[PDB]
């Protein structure tokens, strides 16, 4: 289930983080507007850039901490507040986060592994609702 | 304390993992016989190799999970058993792990950050004992 999935993701976090983020950017190419330094690069080019791997791993590390602190896939209000108030997230809307979790859930469903995709879907929905309550437009 | 230290390390894990592993290899140069592609290379040359960064980060991915699942710095017997039974650890003895944690604790003591170095020293001791109980010579 959810707790084992956090352990699975964390065990190879840079690889999963890159693969899922690439699935997100390829499914929703307009999202690269928020990441101008990734424009014009294939998946393997981005996976060779230490700054891409560093960024995505740090994102997914924070995601895993928020996931681990959740109860029954409900994140803490204070973690949503952290995500809304980060300077790097100013101007973002909840649709950006919604799209990231759609890509993550579809990645898990298409993997040959027994991820608890329903729990990640509910986690993403609950986090988006919390982000909105915490002030994200 | 110990739990916060896990979060600190995970927040910049590729850097910490490489730097701590280098401190281990430089304190105990004989240990490089287990890592023959790292012989004859300076620190900067190792940090340019994706193999070195990928290996050390996957090691620390798992080490942080083992630390995270511990209670009062006592690791799970299941985690010790996994570490003993991993094919990559065939022939290793608990002294190899002792030295890794000595280097880790010394790195923390020298860092200027408020790492809980005594808890990592205790964690290392308890892990060595649990490896022995799980059959490591
Ligand atoms: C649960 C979801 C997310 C988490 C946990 C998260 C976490 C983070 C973290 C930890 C950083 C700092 C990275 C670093 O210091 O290297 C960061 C930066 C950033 N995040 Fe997020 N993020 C999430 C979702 C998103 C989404 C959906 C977008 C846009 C579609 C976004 C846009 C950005 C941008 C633009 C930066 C700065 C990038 C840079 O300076 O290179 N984040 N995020
Ligand atoms: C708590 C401590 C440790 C953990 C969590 C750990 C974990 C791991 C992991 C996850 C791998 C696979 C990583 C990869 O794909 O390259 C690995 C491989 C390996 N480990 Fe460890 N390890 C630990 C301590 C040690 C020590 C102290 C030694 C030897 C002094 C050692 C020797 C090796 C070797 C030789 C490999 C194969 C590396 C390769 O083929 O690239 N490990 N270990």
């Amino acid at each position: 289930g959810f707790k084992q999935d956090i352990a699975t993701l964390r065990g190879d976090l840079r690889t999963y983080a890159q693969d899922i983020f690439l699935a997100f950017l390829n499914k929703y190419p307009d999202e690269k507007r928020n990441f101008k330094n990734y424009v014009g690069k294939s998946d393997q080019e981005l996976k060779s850039m230490a700054k891409f791997g560093d960024h995505t791993e740090k994102v997914f590390n924070l995601m895993m901490e928020v996931a681990d602190r959740a109860t029954d896939c409900v994140p803490l209000a204070s973690d949503a507040s952290t995500l809304v108030q980060m300077k790097q997230h100013s101007g973002l809307t909840t649709g950006n986060f919604e799209k990231l979790f759609v890509a993550l859930v579809e990645y898990m469903r298409a993997s040959g592994q027994s991820f608890d995709s329903q729990s990640w879907d509910r986690f993403g929905k609950n986090l988006v609702s919390a982000l909105s309550s915490a002030g994200m437009k």
